[PDB]
């Protein structure tokens, strides 16, 4: 569980992180880019809905992260072949930028979302410090496109995991 050794964002707030965020980059391991995040507040969990565009159709997907006890720590139940995916948003300014830690199976990755393009120098030199610290190669860092985002579904392409 390397994701336990992650510290959340000291007195996270989950009103200020609501909104639109645009991914940035993704420090992975594991084995169609372009990504937009939709948050909002429930109670002490969070919806969320990601959105993907994929040969020019937009795709979104509605899941709920369950609250876990610690702020900033959430969690995707697993459900059927998908795993269970816990979540740690750690470094964030809420009107900027924000560094997530992803874990499924024992493997970690590392997000960082923006709340507008481009991000500042600082920001992502320190999303790619925080990736060698979690032992991940600079080749292990796939940044995504400035362009080809979508925030809209029609109900054909709706996956709703909620
Ligand atoms: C406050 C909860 C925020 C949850 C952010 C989830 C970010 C997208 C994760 C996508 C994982 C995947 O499908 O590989």
């Amino acid at each position: 569980s390397p994701i336990s050794t992650i510290q959340p964002k000291a007195n996270f707030d989950a009103q200020q992180f609501a909104g639109t965020w645009l991914l940035v980059a993704v420090g992975s391991a594991a084995r169609a880019e372009a990504t937009t995040l939709h948050v909002a507040p429930q109670g002490t969990a969070m919806a969320v809905s990601t959105f993907r565009k994929l040969d020019g159709i937009c795709w979104q997907v509605r899941q709920l992260y369950g609250d876990t006890g610690v702020l900033g720590r959430f969690l995707l139940q697993a459900r059927g072949a998908r795993g269970a995916v816990h979540v740690v948003v750690a470094e964030t300014d809420y009107q900027s930028f924000a560094v997530l830690y992803l874990e499924r199976a024992g493997q970690l990755s590392v997000k960082l979302y923006a709340r507008s393009l481009p991000v500042s120098d600082s920001v992502l030199s320190g999303f790619e410090q925080r990736v060698q610290e979690a032992h991940l190669t600079e080749d292990q860092i796939f940044y995504f496109p400035k362009y080809g985002f979508c925030e809209a579904a029609d109900q054909f392409h709706v996956l709703d995991e909620v």
